[PDB]
């Protein structure tokens, strides 16, 4: 479902060359639940961004759902992201002037597949907020009126909106207390097992990572090791 | 060193009045290390913001280092903040077009009354970054050129920059791996114990909270309970 082939991502600063990812190889099958761990700065977000088609590798190839994404133009890339990927951003990246509900509806507007009526769209957005454990009474808050953890749940709900086959979550429980975070992880487990979604979670919480079938560890931009869990 | 007396903070959302905090009473002694925990949305940030003079209660009194703050103006509160408080924001609140080093120099220079040399600006700021466990090679990166956890360490360093008597930290390890986070907490312990700094940390990590001598639990905007981690 996801393949990274000899992927490198470099940054140039002055005369210094930085390898955020260095010749990485990764193969995530359809319906797999995979967790990604490693020290702050090891390249975890870079990797997720590349999988999520939000950044392009400097060298290497990327395949999403059997589609080579490298040489695609932004129109095709936008389409692939919207169709294939639900992305939970580490810092949420909500639209400040839209309510929580509106933020979740936004992807449904541009699904570019089939049109929903307004009622159908609002109904789906609400279902996603409920799945993401956000109380309906917060649906009309704007992001600046929500706590960090409430915002995180809006970001989670938005990722689920278009019912994508692939969920990419960057530290999706960081702003949540243990109990609420556990509910989120049980949801990902359910979507993975019952709905066959491919799930990739970056995390610093070993307890979170343990929901995955395996844990991939990065270190200084390279895959250090993998631990099989099941 | 910090007192909240019958502090309430409300927000009006339509015809409904929401209580972020409700009739809370809190006394934090000089040099105490206190942790605050509680469910997402229970009022922790609001509490820390009020302690940090970043927001005012709707009702009640706040005292910082003996000074009553709840009736001060924006200008006046800023002067107290700059002198007495180092604040680590939950989402960092760094300045985008400044390097990590420059971000750290801001509060240093805003508080410092005199004229600090360009070379010594860099010197103190680098020392803050090192305490915050960020490698020197990242000093010249801008926030958008850093990972989340690297940004968090810049935010931590910035809180250190004014050598404040009070450090207030909102989930200061969330973006960090366990080992790096442990170092940050060890740093807080050292500042608290060796230098007598008053430290208040909001956290969802019980291991983090245990660095405190007390844990205050919030629920629905009120103090649910208190746990004393040292004898009395
Ligand atoms: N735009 C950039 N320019 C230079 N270096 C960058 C840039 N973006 C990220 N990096 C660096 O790449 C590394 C990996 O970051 P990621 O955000 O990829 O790390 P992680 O998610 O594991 O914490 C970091 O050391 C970071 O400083
Ligand atoms: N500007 C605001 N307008 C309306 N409600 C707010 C606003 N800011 C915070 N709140 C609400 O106050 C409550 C507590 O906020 P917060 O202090 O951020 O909780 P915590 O830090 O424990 O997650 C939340 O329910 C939140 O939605
Ligand atoms: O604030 P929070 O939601 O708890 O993170
Ligand atoms: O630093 P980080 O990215 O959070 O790991
Ligand atoms: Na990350
Ligand atoms: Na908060």
């Amino acid at each position: 479902m996801v393949k990274l082939k000899n992927v490198t991502k470099t940054y140039k600063m002055g005369e210094e060359i930085i390898y955020a990812l260095k010749n990485v190889n990764l193969n995530i099958k359809e319906g797999e639940f995979v967790s990604i761990m490693g020290p702050s700065g090891s390249g975890k977000s870079t990797m997720l961004n590349i999988i999520g088609c939000l950044d392009k590798p400097t060298e290497g190839e990327v395949y999403i759902d059997n589609i080579k994404t490298n040489d695609l133009d932004d129109d095709e890339l936008t389409k692939i992201r919207r169709d294939k990927i639900g992305f939970v951003f580490q810092q949420f990246n909500l639209i400040p002037l839209l309510t929580a509900l509106e933020n979740v509806e936004l992807p449904l507007i541009f699904k570019y597949r089939g049109a929903m009526s307004g009622e159908e769209r609002r109904k789906r957005a609400l279902e996603c907020l409920k799945m993401a454990e956000l109380e309906e009474r917060f649906a009309n808050h704007k992001p600046n009126q929500l706590s960090g953890g409430q915002q995180q749940r809006v970001a989670i709900a938005r990722a689920l909106a278009n019912n994508p086959p692939i969920i990419l979550a960057d530290q999706p429980t960081w702003a949540l207390d243990s109990k609420t975070g556990e509910k989120i992880m049980q949801l990902l487990k359910k979507l993975n097992e019952e709905d066959g979604k491919t799930v990739v979670v970056v995390t610093h919480d070993i307890n979170v990572a343990r929901f995955g079938e395996r844990i991939i560890y990065l270190k200084d931009g390279e895959v250090e090791r993998e631990e099989k869990l099941r």
